[PDB]
């Protein structure tokens, strides 16, 4: 075997670097397009997105874009994806940001050869459910948005086509997240597209007059401008907020998390950090504000996906600064418009890449995951469930679990028959290495990797086991697990940060 | 030699496209950059400009460039280049965006060989009557914004280190022009450098707390920070803004130059527009302004260098939106932070380049020029005077002439004992192919290649003429003008916007 007791076959070890004790990094020639000048006279607009692939080119083999800042009220994929079927065409290479559960569509693609090959943070149910039964032929690349914009940028994957949805777009392709009736706020994920990319083509829902403005997206990377009656769902992102959680577990849970961070080495004036987008890892911001409000401390910047709880601390004026990869409801993102300049947009390239001059999970000071399993080597799993079936996403979480300072993974001891904490992880998203606390509702359970926080969390008052003991005492409330019947398809294929393998998936036989 | 009546030696006419009627545009591989990925715990930050040279490992023969946003009170270029100097380094190629007066020190550095090839869009008067008497060896290349930007990009040149002043910036490299103790506005020329130099160091005068915002120059962009004491002349930006002329000839000029926009075709509700940053060619939005009141039609947009009229129109709510990639005076940098959105920052490339997915300029109705000379040709320079001394810039003249519906070139007959109307320029920065109207005290000139203007402006209420009976009405003013005396070196050659040589500068003997 290799570092971890994982089973990666040879001939995946072999292709990709087989590894992921983390190693160097070295320069690199970064990825370059090819650009179809305009002519002064030339129209960008066209009429539907069947003309856009047409004047686009697209032809079998070639790698097409998406993202999924509208998630599961996205229409643009399961849009252009179904034209190209009816279009016949084939053998298509998708690389969307991340698949949702409204994707099912792609389903049929798959078993009738129009998509051959995919690559995302996660699957979601509906697809990873079909991924893991051994639909697609070859294994599906899962990378994290760290890796996917590593990946983009060192060419070692090359986007032809980018069909990018936005909220509002001139005729020439000046496009933004925050204006139009179908908005999602920030566009991280798609803006490391337009960059790259080839040829772009915008889908919008709303037809502004040149020149639009905020631009995230300068009419410089683009090439084609289509308008549809609509790009997502209606009340699929113009609903509301979603406050704390009631149950008192996770609020516990939530709790002793933010007893960690306020008591840690990095909580003091002007500390940065970044929280969950709903459950305990998203509570701790509850507590930590009252902490934060006790003392006269007052942190620089929030990071990541941004929830209401976060607009909230910036207007109460208790942390400087947001910088926003993604939103995760309504009023988020209207404050990336609101309050302009201190809640920035960013692109996923500048936020968690790890081959770039600089990311800005680099500076962050602590951040709260969550996890599905985490063994006694404190390696975190959030792709596949129990049952071994496909079916979360990797999302940033390997990739800030290793900039931040101390990564904390919070989660309840078990879930319903399912313990969360085992012997080994189905799994391998996140390396033990990487995770420095775990706090479950039973206390915490400090990396001994991290001697420096052992002694400093001394008299933290606050119940400390080792990460064994919280496998026992969740193995003596669900008992031992009942083992899964794996198939000998490699399903899909995980890519670390880096561009290595750390594990690999396997189908669920039927 | 070339289309028009250029003597291009056959050596440059073949080493660049000898010609420049306009020609046709296809694909391109954009320039792509060598990248050095940045460790989690690598320092950006610096403490002088040598360590910058140092650790940058420029070495001899390399390209560096710089920008030109602090014009006359700019500190970076002769603080690199005079410890470039220092340091032994030689052989050294430039590539500032523009070069102004107070960059003498150039001088030296081209004699002591440590600068041997110089490109740009003007040199000005000492650095410019420098290379006119043959300091340089080889040829200063004088390209337009738009040109840089296409030369950037298609990679026909290559910046190895790019120095770059911010007057302001955080120890990671996000930085803007709008904040700090020596702003400048926009940053439009300097965004292209940054994104693709292989290494970019900024230089800041003022440090500012982990994330700064707004951001026109991205972390990621940048590989080192180095602070110093001032990078501009303080008062060289925080003065005031310019008011309009007060010559009554200009406001003459500017006036049929107003009633020439404000009758052509192009003047309706949400029409966009450029006007100069100094005497008639500025004033002409005064007259403008009237004529947009009396009637009740608004612009979409202003583009170019921004003045304080521009902002002036902005806030009277005559102009929706400004674009803007360069400030003329401090109260339109200001107002680049006050308007948000409504007064937007775009980069040289998004501005006025030829080969892109689309520019600004192209979605320009009218533009007003200004000129030095200008043949019965409708050939304009701006790049030599009457003596034959280079002093001029070739700046976005050519490149707006162009793209703009229609061309304004206006212009005082005579200047002292200079005729401004010949029947040959000197040097020629923009074809006559691209002038549709001359305005003059005397009246207006329709270039007969426009006979759709000379028809819509048939029953216009201004004294119009032939570019010929200019040239004889200026003749006879201060007769005919005393040839100069030039050498045979080749002093610099003028690229053309779209790349080809359009004519050549020769040394002016004593």
């Amino acid at each position: 075997e290799n570092k971890l007791g994982r089973d990666i076959p040879r001939k995946y070890a072999n292709q990709y670097g087989v590894f992921e004790e983390l190693a160097h990094i070295k320069s690199y020639k970064e990825s370059s397009r090819q650009v179809k000048p305009v002519k002064p006279s030339d129209d960008k607009l066209l009429s539907s997105i069947h003309e856009a692939i047409e004047k686009t080119r697209l032809k079998d083999g070639m790698t097409i874009s998406f993202h999924h800042h509208f998630r599961e009220g996205d229409y643009v994929m399961n849009m252009v994806l179904d034209e190209i079927a009816k279009m016949g065409i084939k053998d298509i290479s998708i690389a969307p940001s991340s698949i949702a559960n409204v994707h099912e569509p792609l389903i049929d693609h798959i078993k009738n050869g129009v998509v051959t090959n995919i690559t995302s943070s996660g699957l979601r149910d509906k697809v990873g459910a079909a991924i893991s039964e051994g639909i697609m032929e070859n294994p599906v690349i899962i990378r994290s948005h760290g890796g996917r914009a590593r990946a983009i940028a060192t060419d070692d994957i090359h986007i032809d086509v980018a069909f990018l949805g936005a909220p509002s777009s001139d005729a020439y392709g000046n496009a933004n997240g925050t204006r139009g009736k179908t908005t999602c706020g920030s566009l991280g994920y798609a803006m490391i597209d337009a960059k790259y990319a080839d040829q772009v083509v915008i889908v919008t829902d709303t037809l502004v007059p040149y020149p639009n403005t905020p631009i995230s997206i300068p009419q410089t990377d683009v090439d084609y401008i289509v308008v549809v009656d609509a790009i997502g769902d209606p009340e699929g992102i113009a609903k509301g907020a979603t406050r704390y959680t009631k149950n008192p577990k996770e609020l516990l849970i939530a709790e002793y998390a933010a007893k960690v961070i306020t008591s840690s080495p990095y909580y003091k004036e002007g500390f940065s950090f970044q929280t969950g987008t709903g459950g305990a890892s998203l509570a701790v911001t509850r507590f930590m504000r009252e902490q934060m409000i006790k003392d006269d401390i007052k942190a620089n910047f929030a990071l990541g996906g941004i929830t209401n709880a976060m607009v909230e601390l910036l207007e109460e004026g208790l942390v400087d600064k947001i910088l926003d990869v993604q939103d995760f409801d309504h009023p988020s993102a209207v404050s990336l418009d609101r309050n302009a300049e201190k809640h920035y947009e960013i692109d996923a390239n500048m936020y968690a890449s790890p081959l770039s001059k600089g990311s800005v999970i680099n500076q962050l000071d602590i951040c709260v995951l969550s996890a599905l399993e985490v063994d006694t080597n404190f390696n975190v799993n959030v792709m596949t469930g129990s049952d071994g079936v496909i079916r979360g996403a990797s999302g940033g979480h390997c990739d800030t679990a290793f900039a931040a300072k101390m990564s904390l993974v919070i989660s309840p001891l078990v879930r319903g028959r399912i313990p969360t904490f085992v012997d080994k992880v189905n799994t391998v998203i996140t390396p033990g290495t990487s995770v420095d606390v775990v706090v479950t509702e039973v206390g915490i359970a400090i990396n001994p990797n991290r001697p420096d926080l052992i002694e400093y969390f001394k008299d933290l008052k606050v119940p400390q086991l080792t990460i064994e003991e919280l496998k026992e005492k969740a193995y003596a409330i669900v008992g031992n697990p009942q083992p899964i019947q794996y198939g000998d398809k490699i399903v899909a294929l995980i890519e670390y940060r880096d561009g290595s393998l750390i594990d690999v998936v396997r189908n669920v036989l039927e």
